[PDB]
């Protein structure tokens, strides 16, 4: 059965640069598969996306549409020591945290530093 690594590995492939947003993302879907037993559907669509000629970015954001966990899904709050934890890639596309972000609004995860600062991650 494929696992949580070897899925981030399989979408991670097809993604252009390092530590993006859409790489973060990637991380979120893998979590999220994780817990709730999902990994299959999430591969399985992530393919068809692209089976279908979806460029790889888009069939990421169609996950979190079409697989019914991240539907109306809050994103993660991940903990985190710095701003300086989060990948270079990702520090502009760093936001101040609406009052309901959901993953399939573009809201991938939400970072909180040791301060009590919050960043929201957005696509
Ligand atoms: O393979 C699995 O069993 C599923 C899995 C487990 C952990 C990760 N994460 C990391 O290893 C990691 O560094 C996570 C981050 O989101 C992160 C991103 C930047 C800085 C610090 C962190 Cl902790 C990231 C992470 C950690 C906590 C909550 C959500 C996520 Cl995506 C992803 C998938």
């Amino acid at each position: 059965d494929i696992s949580a690594k070897d899925l981030r590995n399989i979408m991670y492939d097809h993604l252009p640069g390092f530590g993006t947003a859409f790489h973060q993302l990637v991380q979120v879907i893998c979590k999220l598969g994780k817990d709730s037993n999902s990994l299959d559907i999430i591969h399985a669509e992530f393919q068809a996306s692209l089976a279908e000629g979806d460029s790889p970015q888009c069939a990421l954001i169609q996950i979190t549409k079409r697989v019914p966990i991240f539907q109306d899904a809050a994103p993660p709050v991940i903990h985190i020591r710095s701003r300086g934890d989060i990948p270079r890639a990702c520090q502009k596309s760093l936001r101040p945290v609406p009052p309901s972000p959901k993953i399939d609004r573009g809201w991938v995860c939400v970072f909180q530093l040791q301060d009590g600062k919050t960043l929201g991650l957005k696509i």
